[PDB]
């Protein structure tokens, strides 16, 4: 299966189960200052899957390795900033990054099987 350019409609695919997951719906969107005022003295650099999914659409990844940096970073972030490791958004967030392992590791195996054999001579 060495198709080095398979991984982006397999991550659209993902992306669409993670939008229908009632666990996504905080990360959709970009965190509202308003409500959560101090969250940027936390949070460095804000990530959610519109984001991601815009950059992906726009052809800004240049593999599924950037990709999942950028989502494990929505996940660092929920972990930054929880008040508490038994907050109802920070467990949905555990739930959701287990869901995105699980279904990420054979697209991340799968492009770098391929770009191997693209240079197996
Ligand atoms: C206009 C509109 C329409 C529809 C949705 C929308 O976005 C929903 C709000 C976005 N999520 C959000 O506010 N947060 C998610 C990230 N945080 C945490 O991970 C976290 C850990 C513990 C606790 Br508590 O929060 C902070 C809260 C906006």
């Amino acid at each position: 299966s060495y198709d080095i350019q398979a991984w982006k409609k397999q991550c659209e695919e993902l992306l669409n189960l993670i939008f229908q997951c009632e666990d996504s719906e905080p990360f959709r969107q970009p965190v509202d200052l308003l409500e959560y005022p101090d969250y940027r003295d936390i949070i460095d650099t804000p990530m959610d899957f519109a984001t991601v999914r815009e950059t992906l659409e726009a052809g800004n990844y240049e593999s599924p390795m950037e990709l999942c940096k950028d989502v494990r970073l929505i996940f660092s972030n929920s972990k930054a900033y929880t008040p508490s490791k038994r907050s109802r958004i920070y467990s949905m967030s555990l739930r959701l990054s287990a869901f995105f392992e699980e279904h990420i590791s054979s697209v991340l195996s799968d492009y770098k099987s391929a770009l191997r054999f693209h240079k197996r001579n």
